[PDB]
């Protein structure tokens, strides 16, 4: 179906009554429905009451919505933004996620880029661009949540920086609230009827073949890596939709980034390998990320 729309997999759920949720206000709308911060009481032990974010659907959805909720109560882990359950008292029909403070990572990578100063800087994060060690730790995050779903024979299919949340302290998750078409639209080629397709993100198997899987993803994940060493930038920003197909098709590779040392541009041409079996796997992208994250300064200093 839609490409990274969780029901594309083919493998329980907590229910929260509706008393509990109380609405604050909006935080974002597409198509399928809306976001609100909310208020959940009875939640977890630790707080009597805590901040969620509480997608409401727009209404064969209540299907989609019951395999959707499916899926998202088996998805366990640090790097995968955390699903409480429903609320399927009346309607609308609710779904209770933890809020991430920062917003999607292409929205803090971008606040975060080379023209930001001391204002820039807050709780989380210190003014200025963003450094090595800290756009390390972002990466590295990513793809121990695509390890996570690799491990489950899960494929993403609209893995990008958009589709990535980021909270307190700078934890990034993966997750979205199925609206990137609506927020991002530009990040789609619109091919006819409804469908838009990420194409700057997909390799040349899913483009000419509509073929995806894990090393679809990890190549994916290699252009999510060039955007946050590009600060959240379009890859072929340049182009146009239709340029960007025949660079893809064609072999062409992104140029390294100005702020990525070659060590890391060797891990993004290594998801970038043309042939499928070829890319190197996510556990192994996450060590070799993990390990420079890690590392002591002496060491990134000379990067
Ligand atoms: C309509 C639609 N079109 C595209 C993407 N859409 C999504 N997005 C996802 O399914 C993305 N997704 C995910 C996808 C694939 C593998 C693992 C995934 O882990 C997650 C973890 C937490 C949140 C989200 C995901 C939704 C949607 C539905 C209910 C709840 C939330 C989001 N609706 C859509």
């Amino acid at each position: 179906g839609l490409q990274g729309h969780i029901i594309e997999n083919p493998q329980c759920v907590h229910h929260i009554k509706r008393r509990d949720i109380v609405l604050k206000w909006e935080l974002g709308e597409g198509a399928f429905g809306k976001v609100f911060l909310a208020e959940c009481h009875n939640l977890l032990p630790e707080q009597d009451k805590m901040l969620v974010a509480v997608k409401a659907l727009k209404e064969s959805a209540r299907q989609d919505f019951q395999r959707e909720a499916e899926l998202l109560t088996m998805l366990q882990h640090q790097h995968i933004v955390r699903f409480f359950g429903v609320c399927t008292e009346g309607r609308p029909l609710l779904m209770v996620f933890e809020y991430m403070r920062h917003g999607d990572l292409n929205r803090f990578l971008r606040s975060h880029g080379p023209d930001a100063k001391l204002l820039a800087g807050g709780e989380d994060v210190a003014p200025g661009p963003l450094g090595l060690g800290q756009l390390l730790a972002v990466a590295s995050q990513v793809a121990a949540g695509m390890v996570y779903l690799a491990g489950l024979h899960f494929v993403h299919r609209d893995l990008a920086t958009r589709n990535c949340l980021v909270g307190q302290g700078l934890v990034v998750k993966i997750g979205d609230f199925g609206m990137s078409r609506d927020i991002y639209s530009t990040d789609y080629y619109r091919v006819g009827g409804r469908t838009m397709l990420p194409i700057r993100w997909m390799p040349p198997e899913s483009i000419l073949y509509r073929k995806f899987t894990t090393e679809s993803d990890v190549w994916s994940f290699g252009v999510v890596l060039w955007e946050i060493f590009t600060y959240g930038k379009q890859p072929w920003y340049q182009l146009s939709n239709t340029e960007a197909i025949d660079c893809i098709t064609q072999g062409r590779e992104l140029e390294r980034p100005r702020a990525c040392p070659p060590e890391v541009y060797a891990i993004m041409r290594g998801c970038w390998q043309r042939e499928p079996q070829q890319r190197h796997s996510i556990k192994d992208v996450h060590a070799r990320l993990q390990a420079l994250a890690q590392a002591p300064p002496v060491y990134l200093d000379v990067l």
